[PDB]
């Protein structure tokens, strides 16, 4: 993966280059490794020593820059998308006078040592190309036991107030924000929360979802409550419903009008996962899995190795047999009085986790993995 650290000044600054500076403001408390590599690079290429004025975060550095309290900041490009949350026009306010590119070797998928594995499904709140950055409003863990032919779907509410890994600095914030830092942040956040290994991920957005449902010929679900979606464009009666791509997207997005609100939306997403799995495990879909990869690979990101896909597909082609699917959701209490790490100046709704629910959720994941009752 690729990111950059830059030295940024205000767009209209007289400063043109780093040799004109004596100090820079940077969050060395939380991004010190990266910051020190940038400073060493500046020393190497420009023979310029800079002292650091410590900021509490990249957001804090940005605030100091626009307040005119510092002349220059360090900016790590990952954190641009976080700054954008409180300051949507930040890009127009700054210029970059020095740039250093970075690469982080990707954390490999973990092959499970037994019959079970966990796949994390991240759904990103945007249309367009898959590289588009946004929050992850779908966060479903699929625990699959190939020996017992059981799958457990664990939904964690987008607003769940949890320690956010990596860029989140292990500070509490809504889970959906982890997806802005990147899929690694989402994965490690949920690994930490549930005490489990996540073997693989799949990341997709609105446009990805539409393409996938299109390719599979729609999906079929049993709808439990009458509702409408997308400012009344679609109406879903009680009973068996076929969903084409646009209908399915409406079906998984509506929450406010549902009897159990976001929990019912989570359940509707689980129904749609089951229906997708039913299409994906048809003899035709399995035989044609390579065409499905070819058709969706530009819009769906995953670290499931090709090798593993071939094993999963062919084992299913040989054996048949459907997976029994069960579902659960992490519960808690909605509050508007708890601080957001990413958006410290905003009052956001978050869901404070219920400890007893967390214990139950963890025990159910372990039971399915171990092939227990
Ligand atoms: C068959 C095979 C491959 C193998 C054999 C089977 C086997 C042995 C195992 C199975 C496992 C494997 C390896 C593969 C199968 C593929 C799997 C596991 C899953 C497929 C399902 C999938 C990839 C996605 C479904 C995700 C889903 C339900 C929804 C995504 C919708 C999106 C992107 C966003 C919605 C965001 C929301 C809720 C609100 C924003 O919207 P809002 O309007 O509120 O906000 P605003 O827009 O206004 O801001």
């Amino acid at each position: 993966s690729e990111y950059s650290l830059s030295v940024a000044v205000l767009a209209d600054s007289e400063i043109e280059n780093v040799t004109q500076l004596t100090s820079v403001t940077a969050p060395t408390g939380t991004d010190n490794e990266n910051i020190q590599k940038l400073l060493a690079d500046i020393k190497s290429s420009q023979n310029t020593d800079l002292t650091v004025n410590q900021s509490s975060s990249y957001l804090a550095a940005y605030k100091s820059l626009i307040a005119g309290e510092t002349k220059a900041i360090v900016l790590n490009s990952v954190f641009e998308n976080i700054i954008e949350l409180e300051y949507p026009d930040y890009a127009s306010k700054i210029k970059k006078i020095y740039t250093k590119g970075f690469t982080k070797k990707v954390e490999a998928p973990k092959t499970s040592k037994n019959q079970s594995f966990n796949i994390y499904v991240s759904g990103i709140d945007t249309y367009g190309p898959i590289s588009s950055v946004s929050r992850s409003d779908v966060n479903i863990l699929m625990t699959v036991n190939r020996d017992t032919k059981k799958i457990l779907l664990t939904t964690t509410p987008a607003d769940a107030y949890v320690p956010i890994a990596d860029g989140g600095n292990n500070q509490k914030d809504k889970l959906t924000h982890a997806g802005i830092y990147g899929v690694d942040s989402s994965i490690h956040t949920l690994e930490n929360l549930y005490g489990v290994d996540i073997n693989y991920y799949v990341r997709l957005n609105f446009t990805s979802f539409l393409k996938m449902i299109d390719l599979l010929g729609g999906v079929d679900v049993h709808n439990d409550q009458e509702f409408s979606a997308l400012h009344g464009k679609f109406h879903f009666p009680v009973g068996n419903v076929h969903l084409d791509s646009e209908q399915a997207l409406g079906f998984v997005r509506e929450r406010y009008s549902l009897a159990d609100g976001d929990r019912d939306r989570g359940r509707n997403q689980q129904k749609v996962i089951v229906a997708i799995l039913q299409k994906l495990t048809s003899t035709e879909a399995l035989k044609n899995y390579s065409t499905i990869i070819n058709s969706l690979q530009d819009s769906i990101q995953t670290n499931v190795p090709l090798e593993t896909m071939i094993n999963l597909v062919n084992a299913q082609l040989e054996s048949g047999g459907n997976y029994k699917v069960n579902s659960q959701d992490l519960k808690g209490t909605g509050r508007m009085d708890l601080p957001s790490y990413a958006m410290p100046d905003s009052n956001l709704y978050v869901m404070e986790i219920d400890d007893s629910s967390l214990a139950v959720v963890k025990a159910a994941i372990q039971d399915v993995m171990e092939g227990r009752k």
